[PDB]
């Protein structure tokens, strides 16, 4: 196995996948690495056995009938995933926590949101629907772009939301167009 977590790139305290070799600290893994399970397998390799199950299950699909979906067990694998993917890039950062707002000529935002009260929303199966996760992921770089309006900060946003996209686009299998 990997001596860093995939996710945050450090050694620690880690948790080995049995059927990859990645690894992970205990709350850097989506969900938590569970207390017991010998054999283990990471979320990586749960997902890859959905796909192996149903081949077809990456034939291309339409976006508003993926966000209509019911949060049944694999769509919320997938949301974790999809979250897990965000927390992957290092920008996560910024996102991650509670922001404040106190900047001249700005207002903060109507409804706030972050990386870790998503993650406490799955966790508590707060989503009925895709289109709830996807809403608050793609607010949280909404509330960014519109806060930092012209100042050089505001392409942390532009950034980190383009990896949610792309993985949001692989993940749930979304038909390729230009
Ligand atoms: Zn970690
Ligand atoms: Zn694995
Ligand atoms: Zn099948």
């Amino acid at each position: 196995n990997s001596n860093i977590c995939e996710v945050c790139n450090k050694w620690g305290r880690l948790f080995c996948c049995d059927t990859c070799p990645r690894s992970f600290h205990e709350h850097c893994h989506i969900p938590s690495v569970e207390a017991n399970k010998n054999p283990w397998s990471c979320i990586f390799c749960r997902i890859k056995t959905i796909q192996e199950r149903c081949p077809e299950s990456q034939s291309g699909h339409q976006e508003s009938e993926v966000l209509m979906r019911q949060m049944l067990p694999e769509e919320q694998l997938k949301c974790e995933f999809l979250l897990l993917k965000v927390y992957c890039d290092s920008k996560s950062c910024f996102f991650a926590s509670e922001p404040y707002y106190n900047r001249e000529g700005s207002q903060g935002p109507q409804k706030p949101m972050w990386l870790n009260k998503v993650k406490t929303s799955l966790n508590e199966q707060m989503y009925t629907r895709v289109e709830g996760f996807v809403q608050d992921m793609r607010l949280i770089f909404h509330n960014h772009k519109e806060f930092y309006r012209e100042d050089k900060f505001t392409r942390l946003g532009i950034q980190v939301q383009d990896i949610f996209e792309k993985n949001f686009r692989n993940i749930f299998a979304i038909q390729e167009t230009s």
